[PDB]
């Protein structure tokens, strides 16, 4: 079986938000998003995929549709297919998210 | 948007493993599994769904195919469609897992 210690996979990118693939199949993307202060995933729309952001470390501002939320460790936000969504690190510390997208875009 | 504090949703069941739905759509099941010592998710096979177990608290023994692993906090294991899989709490403390299944069985 495929098994990973997500703590070990964590890494950052000074140029832009790091997208770290953990597992992948046509059925889903299981990734880690590592955001340094000021970094973000630009707002976008997935025609037929749902996405869920879960905060592992730090805090980020998640945008889904016409609403925004402060996602702190232990919190998860759902972005249904068709809804514009994104995430921004507006804090002064790094943030790490477990992000699942299904099916694979 | 749907947003939840998973820490608040956590709960246990003395009769059997608790399955706590967080978010759900035809595209995926996003659940929390709460296992008291001795509890487990019986081994089974999903014809067309992949599943990923992520340990939030405690440790569990995950079985996928002909292999078993000790999943400690921060570790994730992938169970591809068609593979017999299950999870058992063989420790002396409770365990909490974030479990994603896609698509919804
Ligand atoms: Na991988
Ligand atoms: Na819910």
């Amino acid at each position: 079986m495929e098994i990973k210690d997500l703590k070990r996979l964590a890494r950052y990118n000074p140029e832009k938000m790091a997208k770290i693939p953990v597992f992948q199949s046509e059925r889903m993307l299981y990734d880690l998003y590592a955001l340094l202060p000021g970094q973000a995933q630009k707002v976008h729309v997935h025609e037929g995929s749902d996405k869920v952001y879960y905060a592992l470390e730090g805090e980020v501002v998640v945008r889904v549709g016409e609403e925004e939320a402060l996602l702190a460790p232990g919190m998860a936000a759902f972005a249904p297919a068709g809804a514009p969504h994104g995430v921004r690190n507006e804090s002064a510390s790094p943030a790490l998210l477990l992000v699942v997208t299904a099916p694979r875009p």
